[PDB]
C-alpha cells in the first residue's frame, strides 16, 4: 500500500522552556492540575529552571497572560490550566467559549503551542474526577508539541 | 518533586490609572456594580483622581468604547460592567455572547487585560445577587492584570 | 470623587447613516420610521442622514463597512429582523449579522447600534419594532457624541 | 425627514457574477443554481460575465470564494448548497462555519457575497426552499453589487 | 443560461499533501489516514510528496496545520481525528474550536484545507464513518488544491 | 362530495351553572383573567346567581379542588383560571405538566368539560399580554362544551 | 416460520364513525375533515353513518370523544386539529395532553382512535400536512374498526 | 358588570389534623423546610398534638407514604416535603417528574389535599435560598385548601 | 448469600405469542418482524402458536395489543414499529405514547409485552437496529412469559 | 412538639424481592452484589431473599407487579441501568420504568427502591452501581418497616 513520510512523536522535553497560567477560580481545581503537570514534565526531562508559573483570577484572563508570554518568544510551548463548572446562569457557557477561543487563537497567530487545560464541567465532582489527568496530559502536549514546532521550523 | 519559578500575584494598586464603561441597560445593576468597584479599587490604593468612568446605552455599544480608550493607552487595565437579563426571544444569548467576545478580543489585540463584569442572568433576582460581588471581584481583577502585564512588558 | 464623561446627547451637526434590512420589511419599515422621527428629535439635521437598504441582515455587514469606511458618518445604525421558520437558519443570520455589526464597530471605531431583532413569532417582532428604531437613534447620537469625546 | 435614500438597483447590465456550488447533496445545489442562472439573466446579466465553479461540500466554500474575490474580477459572489442535518453534531459545525467564512469573505474584501447555503433538518425541508433559494440570490448580487460601486 | 463551467478536475499527479492525524481516539484518525492515503494513491498521488504527522487532540491541529502551510510546500492540507462526546461540556468547546481552526487557516493561507474531524456522540458513530471520512479527505485534497492552482 | 350529519356549536350559556377556580400564584394574572371571563359569561347569557367561584393558593392546587366540584355534579362546566411564570428552576416544568395533567384527567372521568385557562409563560409579559383574552376564551369554551356534553347526553 | 397472519381490512361498509374537530387553526382542521371525508367515502363508509362535532381546541378533544365513546354508537373516532408553536411553553402542553386523552380513551373503551392531531412549529407545515393527514386518519379510523371487530 | 357567589379563603386552622412526609436527601434542605412549615402551622393554630411526622429516604419513596397516611383519612390535608437537586445526569428529571406526578395523583383520587413543597433545583445555593419560604408557604396551603375540601364535602 | 434465584427460562415451547406490527415505516417493521420469526422458533415456539396483526402506526398499538392482551390467549405479546423523527414535534409525542401504552398494557393485564418500537433521528439508525431488535424481542417474550408463569 | 415516627432500620423478619434487569449487566450484577450484602447488615435473613431478573429496564414493571401482587414481600428492589446511545429511546426507557415503579408502590402499598440509573456514559454508571444497590436495601428496610407502622 501507500507508504509515505510519517513523523514520528518526540517526547523529550530536555532543553524546552514552558510557560504556564493557572486560572484561581475554583483553585483547588487548578491547585491538583498544576501539581501532576509539573511532576510529568520534570518525568519528560523538563529542566525546573527551564519553567515558569504564572496565575490569574479566572480563566477570562488567561488570554491577555498567554498572549503576552507567547508575544516574547521565550517559551517552546504554553499551557493552560483551571476549571469553569456551570453555576446558575449562561455565564458558564460564556466562560468556557471565550476561554478556549483564546488560547486557540494564540497558538495560530504566534506559532506558539498552547496545551488547553480548562475543564468546562457542570459539578465539582466532574472537576476532581479529571484534575490530575489533565494536567499530566497538558504536560504531554507541551513537549510533543514544542518538538513538533521545532521539526515544522527551518 | 519538582519546584519552579511562581510569580506571585501582586495586587498593590498605587499609582495605577484604570478605566472603566458601565453599560445601563438593567442600570440599577451597573450602578451597584460600579459602586462596589470604585470601593475595592480604593481599598486596593487607586487614587481618585487615577480612574475615569464612561457609560454607555447596552452591552453592544461597550466594545467600541473600550476599544477607543484602550488604544490611547492611557490606563494600565480596564472594566467592564453591565447585566444582561435574558427576556423572551434569542437576543439575551445575541447580547451575551457578542459582548464577551469583544471584552475578549481587546485585551488579546492591545495587552490591556479587561476584566469582564458583565453579567448574563435569567432572572432580575440572579442579577441582583451577583451585582455588588461581582463589581469588586473586577476591581481585584484589573489592578492584578495590570500589574502582571508589566511584569511580562 | 473620580472624573465621569457624561453622556452627551445633543445630536445638533451629527451625520448618521442607517442601513436597513428588508427581510419581514414591515418590521424594518417601522424601524425606519420611528428612528428617522426620534434623531430630529435629538436635533439631527435630516440633510445630515443617508439611508440604505439590503435584501437580509447578512448583506448589513458589507453595506455598513463600505460606509464606515468612507468616515463621513460619526455613527452608523442597523435595522431589520430575523424572525424563526422552521430551520437553522434562524440562528445562523442572528449569529453572523450580530458578529459583523459588533467587528466593524471595534475595527473602523464608529459606533454601530444594533436594531436587529432576533425574534420566534411575527408578534415579538411588531411589539419591539417602534420601540427599538427610537433606541437606535439614541444610542448613535449619545455614541458618535461619545467616539469624539476620547479623540484629540 | 426626507433623507437621502439611495434606491437599490436591480440592473444586471454590465455586471461580473461569480458562483460557488457546493455539491454534497447534490440535488439541491443545482436546483439552486438553475434558478440562480435563470433570475440573473432575467435582469440583464451576461451569460459572458458569469463563471460557475464546485466544491465537494460547504466548508470547502471559504478557500474558493476567498479566491475569486481576490481576484476582483467580480463585483459580487454567490455561495450555494446544503446541509441537512445527520444523526451528530457535525451539523451545527458545518453550518456555522461556512456562514462565517461567507460573512467574512464580504467584509474584508468589499465584495458582496449573497449567502445561498441553506441549513435544514430534512431533505424535504431543502428541496422545498432550492429554486426560490436560487433566485433569491441571484437578486441579492445584483442589487448588491450595484450598491457596492454606489458607495465607492 | 450558458456562462462559464470550471469542471472539477481530481488529477492527483505532481500534488504534494500534507496530512495531520489527531490521536486522541486513536482507532479512529488510524482507520481515516488508512483510506485517505489509499484513496490518494487511487487518485494519482505519489507516496514520496505526501508528509503525515500526528498530534494529541484536536485542539492542537491549529498550530500544526498552520506551521504546514505558512511553508508553503504543500498543495493541500488533511485534518483527521474524532471528537467524541464524554459527560461534559468539552465536546462541543473541542467541536467548535477545531473546526473553527482549519477554517481560519485555509482562508488567510489559501491552502485548502480538508475537514476530516468527526464530533460525534457514541464510538459506533465514528467508526462507522471512519474509512468513508477518510477518503472522502483524500478528494478533497486533491480537487480543492486543483482548484487553487486555476484561480491563482 | 360527503354530506355528514354535524353538530353546530352552541355558546346559548341560559341556565348554565359554571364552577370556577383560580390560582393566586401571579395573582394579578388571575384578576385579570377571571374579570374577562365573568364579562364573557353574562354576555352569553350566564346568570350570575349560576356562577360560583374559588380561589387556591397556586396551580397545583387546582386538580383537587376542582374533582370535588366535578364530583358534586352540580356544574355544567367548569373553568381553571391562573399563571405559571418561569422562574431560575425547573419547578416551572413540573407545575405546567401536573396542572394540566389534572384538568385533563378530569373532565376525562367525569364527564364535565373543564377549561383549561392557566397560562405557561417565560415572563410577566407574556402572562399580561395573555390575561383578558384567556379568560373571555374560557367562558366561551365552557359554554360550548357544557351543551356539547348535554347533546351528546340521552 | 409460517404462522397466522391476520390480514388489514380497508373495508368501510357499514361502519359507524365519529369524528370531533379542533377549530383552533381552523383552517387547518377544515382542511382535514374535508380529505378525511372523500376517503372515508371513497372507503365505503355511508355518509349517514358519520357524525361530525368541533371543539375550540385540542385539550377539549378528551372530553368530547370520551362522551362519544361511551355511548359505544361508533365503530371508531377520529381526532381532527392542530396545535401550532406560538411564543410559550403551552405548545408542549397542549400537545402532550391532548395525545395522551386520545391515546387513554381508546385504551379504556376498545374504541380506536385516529389521532390526527398535528403538533407543528409553523402554519406552513400544518398546511403541508393537513390533507394528507385527514385522508390517513380516514384508513386509520376504517381498519383499527376492522380489526377491532376481528379481536371481539 | 357581573357579581357571582365567591368563596372566600379561610385560612383558620383551629381543629385541623396535618399529615407531613419530609424526604431526607439533601437532608439540610428538608429540615430547614420543616422548621417553618411547624412553627407557620401553629401560627395558623394547629395544635402541636394534631400534628404527625414521617421521613423517608428520597423523594421517590413519598409517594407510597403519603398514600398509606390519606388512605387512613385520618387527616385533613398532607404536605411533602424534600429537595431534588441536579447532579450529572437525567436523574434529576426522573425524581422531579414522578414525585411531583405522585402528590397530585394521590390528591385527586382521594380528596385529601396534598401541598407539593418539593423543591427542584439545578444547586444547592438555590435550593438554601428556598427551603424556608417554601416550608412556611406549605403550611398555608395545607390548611387552606383543607378548609375549602370540607366546604366542598 | 446465595438467596433464592429464580433462573431466567427460555424454553419456548408450548408458548402462545401475538404480535402486533406498526406498519409506518413498514421496511423497518418487516425487518424486526423476519428476524422476530426465525428467532420465536429458534426458541422452539411452535409456529401454530403465533398470531401476527399489523396496524397503520404507533399509536394504532395500543388498541390493538389491549384486545389480545385481554383475551388472555397469549403468555406474552410483542410490539414491533419505528418511530422516526420528520420535521415537527409529532416524533415526540408518538414516541412517548406508544411507549406509555405498551408498559400500561403489561402492569394491567400481567401479560409481558415487549417492546420494540425503535425511536430514531435517521433511517438509517432504524435500518441499523431494526433485525437485531426483533431477535431481541422474541428472547424478551420467551422468557418473560415463562417469568410470568413462574410468579402466577 | 408533635409527633414523629421515627425510622426503623431494623431488617430483622423481613422478606425482601429484588428485580434486577441485565441490559449493561455489569451495572446490575455490581449493584446486587452491593444490595445483597448490605441487606444482610440490616438484619434480612438470606432465606426471606427472592431474586429474579429481566432482559431490560422496560420489562421490571410486568415482574414487580406479579411480585408485589402476592403480598409475599414487605418491600421490593428494582436495580438496573439505562445508558444514553445514540436516539430518544434512552429518555423513554429511563421514563417509563420510573414510572412503572412509582406506580406499583402507590397501588399496592408495598414500598419499591428505584436502583435504576439513567446516565450519559458508562463511566457515570460504574461510579454509581455499588452505592445505589447499598442505598436500595436501606430504602427498602426502612419502607418495609415503615409501611407496616402505618398499618393497624
Ligand atoms: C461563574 C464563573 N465561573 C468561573 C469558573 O468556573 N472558572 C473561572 O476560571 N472563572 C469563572 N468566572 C470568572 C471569569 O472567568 C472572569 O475571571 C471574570 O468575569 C472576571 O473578568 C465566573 C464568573
Ligand atoms: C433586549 C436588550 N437587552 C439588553 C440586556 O439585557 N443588557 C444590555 O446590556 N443591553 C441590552 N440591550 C441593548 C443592546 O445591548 C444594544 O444596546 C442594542 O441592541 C443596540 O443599541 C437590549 C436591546
Ligand atoms: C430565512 C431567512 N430569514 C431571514 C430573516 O428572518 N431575516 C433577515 O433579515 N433575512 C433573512 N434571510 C435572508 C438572509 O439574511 C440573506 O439575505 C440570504 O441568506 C441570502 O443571502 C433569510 C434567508
Ligand atoms: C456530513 C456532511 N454533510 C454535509 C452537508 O450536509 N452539507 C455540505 O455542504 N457538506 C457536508 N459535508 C461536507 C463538508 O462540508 C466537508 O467537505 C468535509 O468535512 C470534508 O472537508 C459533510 C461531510
Ligand atoms: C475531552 C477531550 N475529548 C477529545 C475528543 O473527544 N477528541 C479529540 O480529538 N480530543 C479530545 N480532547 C483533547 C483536546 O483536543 C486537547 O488535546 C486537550 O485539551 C489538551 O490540550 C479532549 C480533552
Ligand atoms: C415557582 C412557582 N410558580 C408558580 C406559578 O407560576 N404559578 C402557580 O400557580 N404556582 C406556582 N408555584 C406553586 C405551586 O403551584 C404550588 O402552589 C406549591 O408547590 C404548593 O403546593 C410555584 C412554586
Ligand atoms: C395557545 C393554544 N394553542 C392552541 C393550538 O395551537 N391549537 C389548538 O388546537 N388549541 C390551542 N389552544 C387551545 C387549548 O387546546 C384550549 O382550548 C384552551 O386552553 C382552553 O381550554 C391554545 C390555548
Ligand atoms: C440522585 C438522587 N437525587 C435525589 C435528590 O436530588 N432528591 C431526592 O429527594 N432524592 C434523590 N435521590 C433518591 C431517590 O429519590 C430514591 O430514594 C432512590 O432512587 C431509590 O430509593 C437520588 C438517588
Ligand atoms: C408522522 C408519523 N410518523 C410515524 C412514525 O415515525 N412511526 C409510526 O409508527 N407512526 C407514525 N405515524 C403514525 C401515527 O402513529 C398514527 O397512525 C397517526 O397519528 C394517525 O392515528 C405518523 C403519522
Ligand atoms: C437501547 C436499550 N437500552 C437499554 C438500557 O440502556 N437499559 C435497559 O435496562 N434496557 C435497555 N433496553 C431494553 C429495553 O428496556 C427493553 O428490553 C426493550 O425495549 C425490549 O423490550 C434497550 C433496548
Ligand atoms: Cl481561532
Ligand atoms: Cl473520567
Ligand atoms: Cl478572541
Ligand atoms: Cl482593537
Ligand atoms: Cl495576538
Ligand atoms: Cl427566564
Ligand atoms: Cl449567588
Ligand atoms: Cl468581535
Ligand atoms: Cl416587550
Ligand atoms: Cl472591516
Ligand atoms: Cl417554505
Ligand atoms: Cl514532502
Ligand atoms: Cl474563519
Ligand atoms: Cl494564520
Ligand atoms: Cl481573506
Ligand atoms: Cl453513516
Ligand atoms: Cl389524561
Ligand atoms: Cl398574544
Ligand atoms: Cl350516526
Ligand atoms: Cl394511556
Ligand atoms: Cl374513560
Ligand atoms: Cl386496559
Ligand atoms: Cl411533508
Ligand atoms: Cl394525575
Ligand atoms: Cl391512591
Ligand atoms: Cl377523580
Ligand atoms: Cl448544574
Ligand atoms: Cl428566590
Ligand atoms: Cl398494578
Ligand atoms: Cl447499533
Ligand atoms: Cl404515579
Ligand atoms: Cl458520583
Amino acid at each position: 500500500h501507500m507508504n509515505p513520510y510519517i513523523l514520528t512523536p518526540d517526547l523529550n522535553g530536555e532543553g524546552l522552556h514552558i510557560g504556564i497560567v493557572r486560572a484561581r477560580f475554583n483553585e483547588e481545581i487548578g491547585q491538583a492540575q498544576l501539581q501532576a503537570c509539573l511532576e510529568e514534565l520534570g518525568k519528560l526531562g523538563v529542566d525546573e529552571r527551564d519553567v515558569m508559573v504564572v496565575s490569574v483570577p479566572g480563566a477570562l484572563e488567561l488570554g491577555v497572560a498567554l498572549a503576552r508570554m507567547a508575544e516574547s518568544y521565550e517559551f517552546d510551548a504554553l499551557i493552560a490550566l483551571g476549571a469553569v463548572i456551570r453555576g446558575e446562569t449562561y455565564h458558564f457557557e460564556v466562560v468556557s467559549n471565550e476561554s478556549a477561543a483564546a488560547i486557540s487563537r494564540i497558538a495560530l497567530e504566534t506559532g506558539i503551542p498552547v496545551a488547553n487545560g480548562v475543564l468546562t464541567v457542570d459539578t465539582d465532582e466532574q472537576a476532581q474526577a479529571r484534575a490530575a489527568g489533565k494536567g499530566a496530559d497538558c504536560a504531554q502536549v507541551a513537549v510533543e508539541m514544542a518538538n513538533l514546532a521545532a521539526a515544522l521550523e527551518p
